[PDB]
């Protein structure tokens, strides 16, 4: 199934989902056998490109200095937030789009008088923020391996004109009330992904993954036949639907793996990167 | 609604379907009020692109001669063929995507196979193509004011190696089933979108009118926030999403409308571009 989804695949690119994919939580986080598949790809000439909703600093964080020597990747290229940051091999911002100020003012705005502000993490590039009455400031570390969010005070927070994203930890109690009126206020004023466990991604309006990773192409002259794609979540279904040689985990979300040419066999937690990247090897 | 939906908006690009939109039917065509909103918004000094599934030189004809001279408008700058070829104003192809060889060898054989190749427009350019058997030879002429296609033997059609689109006409019977079978087939090997009158067009992978739309925001560097468009229909559905003063006409197909911003209140025949642009015009 998977070999013939593969059968005459020219593959150049290899872009990777991070949660949910390459990084299964945070005792396993990335195991070793992906760790040796994105080893040996970037030996036999592939590019690289992991594309998540995460921060350049906070794939790095999960990888671990040991693991990035040993891969010789250092997340370049990549494409971040959503992708709304992207970089080249050699570190290039080839894009840094911030949501608008003024929809980003009505977006504060609604967070304070919904009261949800000392539950956002507020991302600006490399860098995370939370305020100082936040129960959850240890979250992207313990949670997704990730450093520890800078710990501010409110109104220094609503300093800030804008943002790369804004994530809203929710409880599974208020999920899907807060994200529907969330959603229904800022249509077609925001892009605003579901996470896997409930969190609400607040993006700029327009891009996703997929938009990100077109930059990519047309910088390095890459067709759509030679790229490889794997993930799992709601925001990698663009990317999903969009490539031939598209791949969900098997513990991918019904629709990821509906966009998908091909549902793979094996889990994140089995090694479904390195299993897919070795069926890629033996091609060539 | 309508003008609350624009409220402060720098709009400096005008992105409009044309069937269902701009164009209503056979008899009717382009009604005079929208000619003239074009031709107003142009002496106001906005661009303007029209996103369509068909050719430039299928619009040019539509349009007429007369209208052309009186708009002051030529179909530049542009989005043709769901977003696979792109013109700038002066007349730059941006983009003339073709579907690959590989894919387009299958579904050619494909066609054969459900005897579907003496129904099939072939599209290359500002070209295209039937069948000497076909039945539909005066098809886009007669039913939507293009000119006729080329007709050619069997045997010539399929000594081409690639196309930009295939136009399956389809009978509203088997629409369902056809497309169906299609659609599986060539999951994530080909963008398939069903026209309003249950056909499908057939363009290259991971491309759309939002996609080619791309092409022009960057060569022009005009922002997502100064992007105002309009449509109907499954393929103007991304370009609806991804944008904020974004509307479906009254006529709009239950999809489109939700994906919009804004229903308009008036429908492409009652003269809905027309409608927009006066209320887009007085903001200024
Ligand atoms: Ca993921
Ligand atoms: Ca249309
Ligand atoms: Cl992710
Ligand atoms: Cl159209």
């Amino acid at each position: 199934k998977v070999e013939e989804a593969l059968k005459g695949a020219d593959i150049k690119l290899l872009l990777i989902d991070f949660d949910g994919t390459l990084f299964v939580d945070k005792d396993i986080k990335v195991p070793s056998e992906n760790i040796d598949a994105i080893k040996e790809a970037i030996e036999k000439g592939y590019m690289v490109s992991i594309c998540t909703g995460r921060s350049k600093v906070g794939i790095l964080s999960a990888f671990g200095e040991e693991n990035l020597k040993k891969m010789n990747f250092y997340g370049m290229p990549g494409v971040y937030i959503n992708g709304t940051i992207v970089y080249d091999q050699i570190g290039y911002t080839l894009l840094d789009e911030t949501i608008e100020t003024d929809v980003y003012a009505e977006l504060i705005s609604y967070l304070v008088e919904k009261n949800l502000v000392n539950q956002t993490i507020f991302h600006r590039g490399e860098s995370n923020y939370v305020t100082e009455d936040n129960k959850y400031a240890d979250f992207l570390q313990k949670m997704y391996s990730e450093n520890r969010s800078i710990i501010i005070r409110h109104n220094e927070m609503l300093k800030y004109r804008t943002m790369n994203k804004l994530m809203i930890v929710l409880d599974p109690s208020e999920s899907k009330t807060v994200i529907g009126n969330l959603k229904q206020k800022f249509k077609n004023k925001l892009t605003i992904f579901t996470t896997y466990n409930g969190h609400a991604e607040v993006t700029k309006l327009g891009h996703d993954k997929y938009t990100g990773i077109n930059y990519l192409l047309k910088h390095y002259n890459i067709s759509n036949d030679q790229v490889l794609v794997v993930g799992d979540a709601e925001n990698d279904i663009a990317m999903l639907s969009n490539f031939k040689y598209s791949f969900a985990v098997a513990n991918a979300t019904d629709s990821a793996k509906s966009h998908a040419k091909c549902v793979l066999p094996v889990s994140h937690r089995e090694g479904a990167v390195a299993y897919l990247l070795k069926k890629v090897f033996d091609l060539k």
